[PDB]
């Protein structure tokens, strides 16, 4: 029923991103062919396996079930299955921050952080595990609002368990992964909290390249480090309390929140509700 979009009326404008077996394009949906249609974002499989099709169908059903100010809006589907979403004109929070860092102060990062926590808490409410929290997957709707913007790796918890075990082919964002995701392939609300700690780290480094999680972890492990052993060495590092450093300029109270997200003890990480509470309290206090 979703105002199904006809493919012939979708006009390609440019690519927005890639995965991951996915890609997102900016298109103009122009059914009257008079150049008055709205611009939308279109996600499609970059190589349409039938297994990837199944995952994509599931991704679509997930986004469709989500309605929240901080979750990118589902608009419909076009079928060659394509997912149609609203286009957020500021693009990803990653690129936004890279290009506007002199305009975006700490209070503003905490506003975004708070919105990300609210979005994630809403997911947890549906027993959805995001599994890929990272600033390149957060979108900027306007200067005052961000949204979680991709759900390609999102899973629903089994009914009887608080974690979902999954091992995917090819490449993982290991430098955002909780220890138990690396060692046991276990993903849970708590591993999303671990990765949220890494998102907060990213925000406060202002996406400085030499400071990215991969660069810092690689540097702590040693870049004689030869790729298969990398995960093994990363595991050992985390187990011995190796951690991303406090970013330049970051207050101790904000770093403390990161470090608490990065607890090896899965059950000792903060909830997203407590995170929002704490972040909002630091905001109110930075007011004056
Ligand atoms: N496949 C895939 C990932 C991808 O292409 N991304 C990551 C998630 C955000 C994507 N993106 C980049 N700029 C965007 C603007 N609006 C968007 N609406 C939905 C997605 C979306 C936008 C890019």
């Amino acid at each position: 029923d979703p105002t199904q979009f006809e493919e012939r009326h979708l006009k390609f404008l440019r690519q927005l991103g890639k995965g991951n077996f996915g890609s997102v394009e900016m298109c103009r949906y122009d059914p009257l062919q008079d150049n008055t249609g709205e611009v939308v974002a279109v996600k499609k499989l970059q190589h349409s396996t039938e297994e990837h099709l199944r995952d994509f169908e599931r991704e679509i059903e997930i986004l469709k079930s989500l309605q929240h100010d901080n979750i990118v809006k589902y608009k419909g589907v076009c079928y060659n299955l394509k997912l149609i979403m609203e286009f957020l004109p500021y693009g990803s929070l990653r690129e936004y921050l890279q290009k506007h860092k002199e305009r975006i102060d700490h209070i503003k990062l905490l506003q975004y952080t708070s919105q990300i926590c609210k979005g994630m808490e809403y997911l947890g409410t549906k027993r959805y595990i995001h599994r890929d929290l990272a600033t390149r997957n957060i979108l900027v709707e306007n200067e005052n609002r961000v949204k979680i913007g991709d759900f390609g790796l999102t899973k629903v918890l089994p009914q009887d368990k608080e974690y979902y075990k999954v091992k995917e082919p090819g490449e993982s964002p290991i430098f955002w992964y909780a220890p138990e995701s690396l060692t046991e392939s276990k993903f849970s609300v708590a591993s999303d909290v671990w990765s949220f700690g890494v998102v907060l780290y990213e925000l406060f480094t202002y996406i400085e390249k030499s400071k990215s999680p991969p660069a810092e972890f690689m540097r702590m492990i040693g870049n004689d480090k030869q790729g298969q052993m990398i995960v093994f060495h990363l595991i050992e590092l985390l187990k011995n309390n190796g951690r991303l450093p406090r970013p330049d300029g970051c207050p101790d109270e904000i770093y403390m929140i990161m470090t608490e997200c990065w607890n090896n003890n899965v059950n000792q990480r903060p909830s997203f509700r407590d995170l929002a509470l704490r972040v909002d309290q630091i905001r109110d206090n930075m007011a004056g």
